[PDB]
């Protein structure tokens, strides 16, 4: 698994989920 | 598993999660 | 597991989790 | 398990947790 | 189990948790 | 289990832990 | 300017205005 | 500015304003 | 500003207010 | 400026103003 | 600025103000 | 600025202003 | 011999015999 | 004999076993 | 012989055998 | 013989056996 | 014989048998 | 022969056996 993020300036997010009876 | 968040100025945020019976 | 942050200016979080039952 | 941040200016945090039961 | 932080000049914090039953 | 925190100027903290039935 | 990001809400009833609002 | 990021709200009843409200 | 991450509320009843709100 | 960050409220009824507010 | 991190309530009854508040 | 980090509050009931206030 | 009457159910989720059973 | 009379259930999850059982 | 009358449940999560048993 | 009237039980959570068991 | 009559119970966590036994 | 009438339990947490036994 791998998540990166390169400069900004603003409103950035992940809600990147995996898995199951998230419900 | 890896996160990573390279130079920024602003709001940045990760809410990754993994597993089951989150609910 | 890893969790790593580089240099920024402003606000950042990471609320990333694991594991069942959460609830 | 590993977390590290390395310079930063301002608010920054990390509320990652593992295991069941959380409620 | 490892955590760190490198030179900051602002708030910082890591509620990093593990086990069950947190309720 | 370590925890470690280098050089900083402000604010920082670890209320990092482990075991059940915190409540 | 907000975010509604990554919410998971597993049930709800008989409530309001559980979401975004402004101005 | 605001952020709604993350939240798990496992059951709600008979309730006002669950969320990220404004101005 | 502000943030409202990482929330769990595991139930929740006959409430007012249970998340970021501002001016 | 503030931060609601990484709350576990396992049970709560009949309450008011439970979160981050402002201004 | 201000932080509310970290916290765990287990449970509350019929109660105002529970949360980061400011000005 | 202040903190409000670490809290473990088991159990409230009929009250008031349990968390960080400014100004 | 018995009785299953009257019941109401508002709301059920991921759950298991809820219901008048036997032998 | 028995009576599973009268209830009245509001809300239910991830629960076994909520009504009359015997033998 | 019993019974199971006059209940009211508002909430309930997790649990197991909540009503009339017997034998 | 036995009874199991009147209840009201406002909240419950991860609780086991909570109505009229007998034999 | 036995009664369980006239029960409130407000709130309850995490808790066995709470209710009328016998044999 | 019991009775277990008129109680009023504010608040219960990881308990056992609050209610009328026998036998």
């Amino acid at each position: 698994f791998l998540v990166h993020s390169g400069n900004n300036f603003g409103a950035i997010l992940s809600s990147t989920n995996v898995g199951s009876n998230t419900y």
